[PDB]
């Protein structure tokens, strides 16, 4: 009926792809892993969430398994501990689908790990040095089933900043583009000064400070809309919010536009091909105005400002966290009807 | 020393006097304002959740402030008028910084000279120092303005940048500071609806004229910008989008900045630093090396730190220093 | 149903239209509010930073809000002073006084001038009567009766397990800590706050120590415990839930498995609804949007001893109060 | 001066260093932290979001770490070791080292130090067995002979117990119950995620208010002996990065009034406690004890009482810098022994 998932890593993605299965109903998830989290932990887990709220729904453990429903479907979810991705057993399981959660499997011969425990498909939930990327409602009609097992959904700042690049791109041509992203604090942050020694700056109080960050999400653009590699590029600012982050593209347009030119792009997009991606908004909006908003972008009308006809600043919002996942939900629904 | 009075003993106000006494170019005679009595005045100026405790000793004598670090002493009379009798304490420059004299001219009539609005102005013409103070002409100009905190931050920049390579054109974001005008939680806001939501719940996109204003300080037209307001207490960051007429690389562009910052405001850093490293700082502007990028050598990002309150509070001190020379 | 009206829609007034709207038990009919017109009100309901967006739709007609989930109809007027709202005229017999600067009784009393029956002031007064849900509300008289408090946020958290308590064990003597969000009346960066020195300081930054009469207040909803309870607060950098902290003294010895016990089966019988019961592993963000006035959390307390013991009461602050306005309106109104 | 090794260059670690070249007392010759290189050392010393820039100078030269505040210069062994036991403490010449990584409190895991030459250790925790030190309170117990693996106790018993003397020396503390209400710590989660064994630890440190437990009030039973027994407590993680506050609620023998419990602390923070305990009666919040030196500052105004023998006390402490400097103190205490 619906595609078998397996998901690896049950952190903040891992645990909301999940929330946004059980709503959306377009996937099964029948299996989890995560050797940091035993079964009742993850009941906790996903009871409680200090973003999102208490689960919409009742979450037990019975058997040995992961009991979670909404009152319509009922997912029964076997569930593991394994540190090596190679020793889940998805076969057994039945989860032809993986996504692939933990942070640490990005590249295309990690992540194939999971292949060997009887997976056909991985999606790893982050950008990836060598395996494809894809984005809803960007590129991912250029899927190749018979050669893509091993794919990457890209990045949450990725996904909001291309379905609104294309838009531009499609209606104006964008000869060139600088982006910032003002993201709110992950997983990968401190609380208080303490050690990221790859990336000094990550390592600051998140809580205290607002850190400047390279991201390769503008960059990536590139990779899911080929035209426009080498024509754009970024740059972060990570700032002490929970969850919700907006992007900030400042772009060269080829062909000129008023600012009612522009909305109306951005509006028909969003109220015909880019449904449930793109998203257009006229109010008066502030980040937790998107806290558990599904879509990859909000197009925010009121904050955008232009120079002159071909020069604009682009504002759009998004739930880095819950848009990001209903995109991996939808990608595994994508794909599997392929 | 040129004698000043304070209206307004807020962020602004209260920082003002703490530059003034460090840097002791001017002497404060003066301070007005009718929601804090001098014994909360004090209590205000002793301590600071975001600089620390006052490094001297501050006190209430005779219905004086006292203010003291060691080397200077202060005497400081204290008025509480909504009327301010600045003639009779000498008070020849009042600072206009309740952000709501944006109205102004009556502050002379009490006996003041100079009045620098700690704020732009609608009307009152406008100066940022490294920029345009020169320009200032002692005959005509006793109402004025020192501009916003962004404005200070990013024209030495701009004025750099354009020097050696020449702005076509630049779109400026300011990621900001909480202040004193945004709301705790979701409250009333009426004129600017985004304004009144919780600020340490949210990202709030704002408008600023600060990139209108460098138009003021060539590059008039060719810039324009906004704001998010984020949830820390204090420290902003420029971040100046800006297309060049001749290429440059990188290394050109930190060569341009480093060479000006160890000259003729702006300082430059190639550290890996995040906000907090720059509370105190007194510069109007510091250019961040290693966060900015380049798409190509004529479409860069531009990357500038800002104390907003400390940078700004002292430049109020030294518009007050230039003009009296 | 009993038809109300709101003056100042803020914080409490908003949301307790919005625990009005879900308990569809009283019929909001007019709302008050000088600094924020029919299109603000309509923005301010629809998005909340805390409690989210508005699960029905809001909108302004014919310079009235409509709101679904059911449909209410409500007047808006724009008054400071509200001797000038005609309560009356839009027939709300109820009126819920949540400015925050009508505390007292004579200032509270212009609605009655306007055309209002009953009135809630939704704090504490020096001088109109307080009442709590599940605790005094019965003290109420109709006759006498028409300017009354229904406490505070921390009075509704911590009378009713004071009750419990010493209702099963008897409390000699007990001090009371709130861990208190912070609330509108505080300052973003370091500002005035003439009457109350530290409430000035930078919320985001701090941890501020404040008084609060709301554990002296138990004691007068509960005059058993009249001398017998007083407490602090401190105000921390989170923007809604609260948490009650109490250090009592019993006169009856209990384990703290007895103590659970009590509590649970006044949770599960005539507290219902008002205090509840966890064992979870709970954190404040766990009861954003809870309408309890307490909840009570077994695992955070401790005890010295079976006569000397720490109790947890976890509560929205802005949430949970705000169903008890509309509770206590729909029990005055079954008078 | 004592010669002082350093284990784990986290926000102990460092702020000790700090602390150090302060107070000029330690002479601090070698540090070690595998998860940070002598380059990322100079980085996270210079520059701290809570503390701010370091007052003095920093840099690398020659596999050395190179502290100095014009006066005075330290000049730094620099290790990294994920093994306590492979740390040449002798051969740098550290004889006093501060066991400062969270993650070898026993004796046993102390112990490690000893094989690399050092003489004597100092726990920058509480200890399950290790005796346990607070300055002002009971270091003089201190008996050079015997204690050579020692603990320094908690931030959090380091400001409730020289308190805790000074009423129960002049009041009696029957009973009592304490909470803290305490900053962010690097335990903590940036946003909800695994603490297996703490699982209300591990939810989002910037969004919530966090119950705890913790042990300081009974230890501090242990500092003082009298008092085993009568104290226990907890806490409430708070979204503040630094320091913390104590709630003192306790029952006294001997009646009392704020203004004569007030007297009784101000005495003993202007003689005997000078230094440890601190006095005020300002109207303070918590960031006006950033970088604050003393292990426990009563605030005078915010305590109230109920009536003459139940009060609650109420004291602050910046849980990074004043447990630091005790740290120090306590090095040049028990060297001087
Ligand atoms: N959080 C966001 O906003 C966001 C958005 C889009 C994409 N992403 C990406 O998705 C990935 C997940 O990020 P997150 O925020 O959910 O991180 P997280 O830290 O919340 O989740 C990581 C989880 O993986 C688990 N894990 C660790 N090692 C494991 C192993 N060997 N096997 C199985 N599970 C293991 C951890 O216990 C943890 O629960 C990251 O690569 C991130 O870049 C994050
Ligand atoms: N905070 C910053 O970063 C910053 C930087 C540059 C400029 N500014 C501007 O400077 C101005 C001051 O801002 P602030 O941050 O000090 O705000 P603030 O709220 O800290 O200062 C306001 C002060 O003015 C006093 N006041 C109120 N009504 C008055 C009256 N009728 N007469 C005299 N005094 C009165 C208040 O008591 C209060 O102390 C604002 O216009 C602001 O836009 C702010
Ligand atoms: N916020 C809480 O957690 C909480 C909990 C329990 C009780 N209370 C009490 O309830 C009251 C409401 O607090 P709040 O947080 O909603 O404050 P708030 O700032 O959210 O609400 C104030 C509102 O009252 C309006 N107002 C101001 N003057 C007015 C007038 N003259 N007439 C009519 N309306 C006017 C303002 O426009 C504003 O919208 C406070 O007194 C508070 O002490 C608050
Ligand atoms: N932060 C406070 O307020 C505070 C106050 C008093 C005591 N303490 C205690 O101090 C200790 C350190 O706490 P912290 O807050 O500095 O934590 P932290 O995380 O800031 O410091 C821990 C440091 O130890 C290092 N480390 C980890 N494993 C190591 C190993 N095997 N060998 C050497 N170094 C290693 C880490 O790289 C890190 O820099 C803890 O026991 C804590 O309980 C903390």
């Amino acid at each position: 009926s619906k595609p078998k998932v397996g998901i690896n890593g049950f952190g903040r993605i891992g645990r909301l792809v999940l929330r946004a299965a059980v709503e959306k109903d377009t996937v099964d998830v029948v299996a989890v892993n995560d050797p940091f989290i035993n079964i009742d932990y993850m009941v906790y887990m996903f009871k409680y969430d200090s973003t999102h709220g208490r689960f919409k729904g009742s979450v037990s453990a019975e058997g040995g398994k992961l009991i979670v429903t909404n009152g319509k479907t009922t997912h029964h979810i076997s569930v593991h501990n394994s540190k090596d991705p190679a020793e889940i057993p998805w076969g057994v399981d039945g989860a032809e689908y993986v996504v692939e959660s933990t942070g640490v499997f990005t590249t295309t011969d990690k992540a194939s790990a999971h292949l060997k425990g009887g997976a056909k498909k991985v999606i790893i939930s982050a950008p990836s040095a060598d395996a494809p990327m894809f984005v809803m409602g960007v590129n991912n009609d250029t899927y190749d089933k018979a050669n893509n097992h091993i794919i990457s959904n890209a990045s949450c700042t990725t996904n909001c900043l291309a379905p609104l690049a294309k838009v531009i791109h499609d209606k104006f041509g964008i000869i060139e583009g600088l982006m910032t992203t003002v993201h709110a604090t992950t997983a990968t942050q401190k609380t208080v000064d303490g050690p990221s020694g790859k990336l000094w700056r990550d390592g600051r109080g998140a809580g205290q400070n607002i850190i400047p960050a390279s991201t390769g999400a503008a960059k990536a653009v590139g990779k899911v809309i080929p035209d426009l590699n080498g024509k754009l590029t970024g740059m972060a600012f990570r700032v002490p919010t929970p969850d919700v982050s907006v992007v900030d593209l400042t772009c060269r347009l080829q062909k000129g536009a008023t600012m009612d030119e522009i909305k109306a792009a951005v509006k028909e997009a969003a109220n015909g091909p880019m449904k449930g991606i793109l998203e257009y908004t006229e109010d008066q909006v502030v980040s937790t105005d998107f806290t558990g908003d599904t879509h990859s972008s909000i197009f925010d009308a009121l904050a955008c400002i232009s120079l002159n006809p071909n020069f604009v600043k682009l504002i759009a919002w998004y739930d880095n966290e819950y848009g990001y996942s209903n995109r991996v939900v939808d990608l595994i629904s994508y794909i599997a009807s392929r």
